[PDB]
């Protein structure tokens, strides 16, 4: 039985393969027929090309190898290489224009789910071009996503001698028969079919799959869209910055490019970006996935001062300064949000460019209370029954699974009342005990929140509600100010509270502020609706924050 | 007493002042005399740059009220402005080519070095231009060097106003008596005067640190020449990565820009890089100063072989790919320096560029035993004493702050017998109980590797010499290699073991390599010549890594 799926990297995750292009070379050059190809392969097993692979030689030393090889297929073959012949910009080109495969990836990321063992095995070199770069960003891309990566380079051996396959069982800790083997070159293939491995020559990637279904018995071509990668907290690279003697903050961070910090909203995690984290890096933006002020591995101080708006930018200033960050983009949803736009109205110089998600910039009202304008709508109830210290948290953290399992649901899979919450005297009145398990989450994901929130609690995320007179003070002073840096404003049709209508006067306060929608999302929108999420987000950091 | 210093921005900290541009302006147009700087002052405290000041409105809001206000004040003195003219021009032009005064802010440094409170007070703005960043970045550098930061934009008074010194007073805990205020407006100068500071009006940088000097009784002006910022431990971002199961990497990072990952020798820490961090940052690039593998807050498996350069190597090319890093700049000293070579070696595509100081880089004989060639050198004696398990960890952890401080000294400075080692049974033979503080440390600093050392002792870091035979045999597979990556090798002209003349074969191997050389520098490069070692890096950074 299949337990072990191995994909080589050219013409089967990666396409085009190099025979075409050399190929293609060929006939734009009008050069006799495998000439290139010829050269390339000069002298097999004892060849330039096989020492580059088995990383005798790196690829800058073998390239004026491959130049001789040229010349000596050419004066054989009584032809000439054009004047303007370079190896160099040939190869250099091809690998730029090699990309994933994705449908193939796909396949592999669902044999992987279902339990399979899956692996690349390649015969590839050590590349030191000045251009390498690219060729190292689609490794990284693709190995994350494989169990193992056999490099020919790295190991001295190369596809078809016999030792690389064996070498490759030992890897998998499988027999012949629990392996498929994926190959577009049919030397390669023969081998691993002599073992008594499944083998697959793929030609059309759609035919490959058809062959890799059937012999799996598992669904790979038609499916369903896939969910965007998530994270696994233990692979994450964690940082934690004190940004005064009782206050440290925990983040998240992936990736290279311009800084971009994630800030959750009410009761969350960084985790709640898990779908946007991956895709952010891979866009090319340095993720900082934040564990706000009273949550996670964040300190979380018990007074409810240390949470007011004033207090929580400042730090998120001070975080900035200690990690050297001249500027970071700031993306916050629900309290997350909130603060994104407070740093943008007090620290414009600090924020490169700010977007929200649900929530809507709208200014103090100096001749109202906060506590009056809330009160008048009853969507915002929750926050009255919010105000008392313990009474919340008691309900809160009776039962964290319960919790979670109740919050985190899509918009037709409500189980709580969401009215007053104060007369029915509680978030849980009338609410199951055992909520079934929302289509947007896994159980193993609602015990990660549960293990967050075992340290600290609910008091310090309460205390984000508790600030209501004090942010209204604080907020008042920048009532003559405009937002005028690069802003974005996602709204989710579903929020029942943070309601998209909130929104429709923002262009006031904001005059070039761009838009996002989300039809048929709740109010947990990274995880209700992470591919557009991320479809969103990354086209306005592409286009306003570089 | 004094005890406290109080330093204004704009032509103070930050040069050159305002009312010389505005001044400059109306020269280069030949405007009437005063013209830009009246209508930069119209309406006083009533008028749009006392509310820009004040944070009521930004810079932005404030550009059209500007503009205003020139074409009033051409009016009535009935001159035309240029067709051209533009306030935003003017002024995006005036922030750009201010800079930091340098010798104000080392007397600045030198101060509260001293134990003065210091402080910056500052008539400033909300920043949203498109070119923010600028500013930022020049108030993140100054800000840092200072206990505080009092913006007139963020606490809602400007000065002369009798409040914001009042506000200084409170935020200082100090009577008027106990402070020096450093200001080059005359009318900004009173108030502070009036309540009993003494004040220094500030027009030629010597002159006011003469006054200066002499009201403090602190030498300010022609001191030696300072060491570059260092860090504090508990005030960097600290990064934890979990690279296999048993193992997790910690490390420090600093700043934006392209990743540089900076590898320590034995027996150190990622703070003997402490005066490279913070200049390499505020250069331009990220740094991710690591505690290579069985140090400080990483973790010390006790296998020989887990220290293994191929283990280490692989280790360094996972930490990178969990943090989304498709490359770094390596850059490293002994045997950090060691191991970024062979990263250059086995990873160019993963290696930006590649920098050691001290270490050479010579190929591997083939045939000759690692052991055999070891033993040929007297000056690697000592790498001998370090092959028995236990016999140098037990003389090394006997007394940590002795081992530091024999360890960690200057050219001139020598304590131990860096012979036999083997014979003389030690390296601490004939070595002071009790040595004297090297001019290169303070008391404060050998304490914290001291601390750091406390952890896991020396069984991991003495592991990195126990595998010889191992390194040697991995080495001889790159032997048909070259390094054709961007590299540069810095020579100690006083390193006794691993002596310049050792890398004078390098070209051979590494045909681009460049090179530094520092004279009168000992092993201990980063802390013998912190500002030699920062000015080849960032040279070399800029010229070769981008
Ligand atoms: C920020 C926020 N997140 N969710 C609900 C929120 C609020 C907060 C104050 C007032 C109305 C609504
Ligand atoms: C916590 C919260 N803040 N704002 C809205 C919230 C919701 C929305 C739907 C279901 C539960 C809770
Ligand atoms: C309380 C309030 N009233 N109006 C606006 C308010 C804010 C402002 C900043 C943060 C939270 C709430
Ligand atoms: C790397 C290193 N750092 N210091 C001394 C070193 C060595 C190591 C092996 C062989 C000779 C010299
Ligand atoms: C540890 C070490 N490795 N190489 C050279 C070393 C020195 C050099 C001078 C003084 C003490 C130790
Ligand atoms: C032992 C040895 N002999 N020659 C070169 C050697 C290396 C190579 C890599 C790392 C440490 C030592």
């Amino acid at each position: 039985t299949l337990r072990a799926a191995v994909f080589d990297l050219d013409g089967v995750l990666a396409l085009p393969a190099v025979f075409g292009v050399l190929g293609r070379t060929e006939e734009a050059l009008a050069l006799p027929r495998g000439l290139l190809n010829d050269a390339f392969q000069k002298g097999g097993p004892e060849g330039a090309t096989t020492r580059l692979m088995k990383g005798e030689i790196t690829l800058s030393q073998w390239i004026p190898l491959m130049e001789e090889n040229c010349r000596k297929c050419s004066e054989t073959a009584k032809v000439c290489l054009p004047k303007n012949f370079s190896i160099k910009e040939i190869f250099d080109k091809a690998i730029s224009a090699r990309k994933i495969n994705r449908p193939m990836l796909q396949a592999a990321l669902m044999l992987r789910k279902k339990g399979f063992t899956t692996a690349i095995l390649t015969n590839t070199w050590l590349d030191d071009r000045a251009e390498r770069d690219g060729l190292a960003q689609l490794m990284c891309e693709l190995k994350m996503h494989f169990d193992f990566l056999i490099e020919s380079c790295q190991v001295g051996m190369v596809k078809p001698e016999p030792q690389i396959y064996k070498f490759l069982l030992d890897t998998l800790k499988a027999s012949p028969s629990e392996v498929v083997f994926l190959d577009d070159i049919g030397a390669n293939l023969k081998p691993a079919r002599d073992l008594g491995m499944v083998t697959i020559l793929v030609q059309d990637t759609d035919t490959a799959l058809k062959e890799l279904e059937k012999v799996t018995g598992i669904q790979l071509l038609n499916t369903p869209a896939p969910l965007p990668t998530s994270c696994n907290p233990s692979d994450m690279s964690h940082g934690y910055v004190t940004v005064k003697p009782r206050v440290r903050l925990h983040f998240v961070e992936l990736g290279s490019g311009p800084a971009v910090c994630l800030c959750h909203g009410f009761p969350e995690s960084w985790y709640s970006w898990r779908y946007q984290i991956p895709a952010l890096a891979q866009a090319g933006y340095r993720v900082l996935a934040m564990d706000m002020k009273g949550y996670g591995e964040s300190s979380a101080p018990p007074e409810i001062e240390e949470y007011c708006m004033e207090v929580l930018c400042k730090e998120m200033v001070t975080f900035l300064d200690k990690l050297g960050l001249s500027q970071a983009v700031f993306i916050g949803h629900d309290w997350g949000g909130m603060l994104v736009w407070y740093m943008a109205l007090f620290y414009p110089e600090r924020v490169r460019a700010v977007a929200s998600l649900n929530t809507p910039f709208i200014p103090a009202n100096p001749n109202m209370s906060p506590l009056e304008s809330i009160k008048a709508n009853p969507v915002f109830d929750y926050q009255l029954y919010f105000q008392e210290p313990g009474v919340a948290e008691a309900e809160l953290e009776q039962n964290l699974s319960r919790t979670f399992k109740s919050l985190f649901r899509a918009s037709d899979e409500s189980v709580l009342s969401m009215h007053k919450v104060c007369e029915a005297g509680g978030l849980f009145v009338n609410s199951p005990e055992e909520p079934s398990l929302s289509r947007m989450v896994t159980e193993e994901e609602i015990q990660f929140y549960v293990q967050q929130f075992k340290k600290s609690g609910f008091r310090g995320p309460l205390n984000w509600y508790r600030n209501m007179e004090r942010n209204w003070k604080w907020a008042c002073k920048s009532l003559g100010r405009k937002i005028l840096i690069p802003a974005l404003m996602v709204t989710a049709e579903k929020d029942f509270v943070l309601v998209p209508q909130m929104s429709q006067h923002m262009e006031d306060w904001i005059p070039h502020l761009k838009r996002g929608h989300i039809e048929d999302c709740g109010h947990w929108t990274q995880m209700d609706k992470p591919t557009e999420v991320n479809q969103i987000l990354i086209k306005w950091l592409d286009s306003d924050a570089r």
